[PDB]
């Protein structure tokens, strides 16, 4: 009777589902989040194929550290293991978000990173990664994305979309938005000619101002 | 009294016909759809040149597996024949929708196909095609249609549009999202570099894991 | 007390300012739109420098055929004369709207004509065409206009926007939402490959399919 | 309780913050607006790392010329010191509007110059310059505005965003709106072809008309 998920996190997993349509970030397909409850070590998950719109809190599935369900009837999110691996290997991370945005999508599909054109990437990290692709919804899959996001808040899925984790939903979803918008800068920029990267230095500086 | 197709369906492509356009897909300028009842062997089709917002219940045409006009005062979609070919040919599509949606119409006018770049083309098939060019309205645009159309839910009509068909409404807009944000996907990252397209081992896996 | 132009119209100008704006074609800066009424050979225009969402009915400016005001206080949109003087010379125009588009612009700031890559063109004419430049607001951006949409139904206005015309405001809009959007397709399709042309037989053919 | 900034600027400042998020010009994140009220030499400017839909007017921090806070508990924006020396070295600006935009970003991100490829670009001069890099938030990138937007209403930061200033609001976001589509039709341009550029005789000719 208090050893489960709260309703305030099943409540705001449906807010922040509902913010990445309002926010034309996705449409919701194939996209995903969750937060993980530290002390409780639960997991508490969006559930497979449903519209955000429609998703309710009984809806949501809640997970132990070892994906076993514990509360909720519906299949949870295919990739329940993508975020549930973050979870079990960073203390740094407790909130996930998973979307199929627009233009860190041309780079996942490129297979191309995306670099410190802009500096706002920083609430990632210096550059976000590309992880090797593997199909969605698969081991493979989650253990490629957990590798190729260390040591960044977000990374891209080849072919697929992106993965980002923060503190909190607020964070999170912050971090989707703001790495949507540099991918979209690079990839624009690209196009007229060769962006300027900021180096290192500037990003490690950029990372410190950060915090 | 209950021969003909009934109000719920003439209320679902309104529905959906509005849909198109609050999504921003389209503005509706040449766009249609339709749905066959297969007991009935009936097709109900928007009406021609009337703005989605304004289509009423009385406007929806129904015609016979002939293209005999049965129920509706208003001209049918000057592409009823495109999508009855489609119910006469097929057994698997039950609800069409054509569309002039942006990028998958950008390679349309390019006669260009859309390959596997993104894994969510598995909603219409391992590649979309594009159809032989035909003056719209006409018998060869329909013929050539259904002919690029075979083994795929999806087809690029040359310099004019996209058809898509599913087993109902809401399965068909997905196909026409998805398709249009494949598309999208594709061409944006044709502009950065080479795309990557996953193979056709990985795309026939993907169809059945969407199945 | 029947001289002058009637409430419908001038009420109609405010409802198809709002219909760019809402629309997103423009943000309504140096756009402008008119109509004129045959039987009183009177244009009434919207006025110059009023966002499109302040606009009364007292604001509209109504002039005779050689532009002198014979209704309204305001300023008269600076592109007053470019309206006029296709009322004076062409009979099968009587809505004129002006908007600052996006594609629409991109080709005029190329300084590059529209051609038959989508056949929804055919609203306007087989391409349309690219005026010499002249100042806004200038009797030489007035003739530059008249001449090179001769025989056309729109415009493209050198490093500057589009103006279209039609037989009342209705079709003028469409007219500026569907040149946008071949714009748009045009020049997306321009960054992947070759767009395909229709042939101008095509297109007489589409000319004749429209009527 | 007359000697600080008036509560019609406050709420100006939140209406505006508010107006560049309604119509998509930034989500706000590293934007910031301010006023200069020439007799009282008070600034007042948006608060740091507040989302602009939840700006109270409390929240607003009013500063002397030297930067000392006179109203609010908030920490001023992060690039406050950007706005005041702006006040401090030009008499004919009066409110100031940073904001992460799309395509001025990417400009500013190739650390490329927006020139006079649409004449409306005037409204901040024949052209808009990128200043030298530096970070965000630092009396570097201050001084690096101030030059560079000399001589102009609006000017590029590298790998940042855009800076615009004029006599109000009104006109502040006008300039960001107008300088935001240049951009955008420039690029766009570019992406084609060579943009046709308007000689400066001509831009010296737009300025006088503008005024
Ligand atoms: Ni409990
Ligand atoms: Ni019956
Ligand atoms: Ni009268
Ligand atoms: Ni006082
Ligand atoms: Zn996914
Ligand atoms: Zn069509
Ligand atoms: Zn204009
Ligand atoms: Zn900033």
């Amino acid at each position: 009777g208090s050893h489960m998920a709260s309703s305030d996190v099943k409540q705001e997993l449906i807010k922040y589902g509902k913010k990445l349509v309002e926010t034309d970030l996705t449409k919701g397909t194939g996209g995903n989040l969750s937060v993980f409850d530290r002390e409780k070590q639960l997991m508490a998950i969006t559930p497979s194929g449903i519209d955000f719109f429609e998703i309710k809190e009984s809806d949501i599935v809640v997970m132990d550290i070892n994906g076993n369900v514990v509360e909720g009837e519906r299949l949870p999110s295919s990739e329940w293991y993508m975020h549930l691996i973050q979870y079990q290997t960073r203390d740094d991370i407790d909130a996930i978000i998973h979307a199929h945005t627009t233009y860190a999508t041309v780079l996942a599909c490129l297979r191309e990173p995306l670099p410190a054109s802009h500096y706002m990437i920083a609430v990632a990290g210096k550059d976000v990664r590309v992880a090797e692709y593997a199909t969605y919804g698969t081991k493979e899959l989650a253990v490629n994305a957990a590798k190729a996001m260390e040591g960044r808040r977000a990374v891209l899925l080849a072919n697929h979309g992106i993965l980002a984790g923060a503190q909190n939903l607020l964070n999170a979803f912050n971090i989707v938005e703001e790495v949507e918008y540099c991918a979209k800068i690079y990839c624009l920029a690209k196009n007229f000619g060769e962006p300027v990267v900021l180096p290192d230095e500037e990003m490690e500086l950029m990372a410190e101002k950060f915090k």
